[PDB]
């Protein structure tokens, strides 16, 4: 663990919208330092380009956007996405998708297959009726009430399973949950034998961008072990996206 | 001098879009480091939660968003660039000048099948961007005329200006216009167009723009209703940054 990296980083990070130049005694207020200590850091950054000064306070220059900028900020939903599923799918041993609304479907944009032999994974690109997944669910609830009304007044409802929800008020009701839930679980209305779970993933003001998602066979959980095992992970990953999808769009 | 702080910068620097992940021996090779002193490198950075195979995090943007943040303009052109590109639905960007280059500070992409992305970070030659010009034209004539003796002109399309007079000549036009408009000089089948943003001074301190596909406007439309709106854009941001200084 190199400290003098640590602390380096923690002088670049000290400025901000608040606090746009600083005195030595102030860096070292910000960043838990001493001015020896301190100073040793900004002196190394003005030398590096990173940091100006005109002998009382120190700032910041636009060399520190060379430090990763131009191509971070640039990273699509399914790229900031995708180590977020990799951790989640390797955690919790079973497939984990995003997607995103198109109308009436929703369209897969990034997942994380497990190695099993009967596996409920769908690959990237495919399309399914948001009625029957959990991620469609969660992306209805996202809508304006209007849109919602409009989708649940054109859609044809079919029978896929037994299960499948059939009326259109039951429905819209099962989407209103969603929306005071945070999640949804969806219990073999898609496939027989097969379960999902998913949870939004916001843009900064709050509006359902996308939904994230883990998909399981009926046979390795009952419904109370997936809410102890398996959602709150789901929750934590949802809101991991949702941070770094923040910070790339900032 | 902190020489421990200086290589692990150039670990971070190394990383590009081309280059975003690298393996270990990658990155040793990479910075002139051994791969004992590469190594404890990526790992106080996999601590820090800059780096996660290796590949940087978005959290490295924290370190770009310091800067961003602690100047007043980005942050302040930000909501005026946002209406700038939801009225012409077409990219807008703000940029300031750093020697040669301009450097984009704040953005607003507007996405199609073909896009006009640049981001934040990126830096380009002065000489050959609708805001690089309005950047020199706001330099004093000594400094303009530094600027163009160091300068190494390329032909960055068959249309790129090759001469320095016909140079120079273009940017004190812009100086006289208050505004630029940049015809393909810097992308086969690009447009853009800039007008400068005066600071506490009343000087030129940074350039706003609008750049979209040759063929979705012609000359004309840009006149007559884009660049009307991008001069007001200039203005508002202008006053929202007087209050702020």
């Amino acid at each position: 663990y190199v400290q003098s990296l640590a602390r380096g980083l923690a002088v670049i990070r000290c400025f901000d919208h608040r606090n746009q130049r600083r005195t030595l005694s102030d860096v070292a207020r910000a960043t838990d330092l001493t001015r020896a200590t301190a100073r040793r850091f900004l002196l190394t950054l003005v030398e590096l380009g990173y940091v100006a000064t005109d002998g009382s306070a120190f700032w910041l220059t636009p060399r520190v956007l060379e430090l990763g900028y131009s191509y971070l900020s640039s990273l699509s939903l399914p790229e900031v996405a995708q180590p977020h599923l990799e951790k989640l799918s390797h955690k919790v041993h079973e497939s984990s998708s995003v997607s995103i609304l198109d109308g009436a479907d929703i369209v897969y944009v990034a997942r994380v297959p497990v190695s099993r032999i009967m596996t409920v994974g769908i690959t990237i690109g495919t399309r399914l009726p948001a009625y029957a997944t959990s991620m469609g669910r969660v992306l209805l609830a996202g809508l304006p009430d209007d849109e919602l009304d409009a989708y649940l007044e054109k859609l044809d409802i079919q029978r896929l399973t037994e299960r499948t929800i059939t009326a259109r008020d039951e429905l819209k009701a099962a989407i209103l949950a969603v929306r005071a839930d945070g999640i949804c679980v969806l219990d073999q209305e898609l496939e027989a034998g097969l379960r999902s779970m998913a949870a939004p993933i916001r843009g900064a003001s709050g509006l359902t961008v996308a939904a994230v998602n883990i998909s399981t066979p009926a046979a390795r959980y009952s419904l109370e072990d997936l809410h102890s095992d398996l959602i709150p992970s789901l929750r934590v990953t949802a809101t991991d996206i949702e941070q770094d999808l923040a910070t790339v769009n900032r």
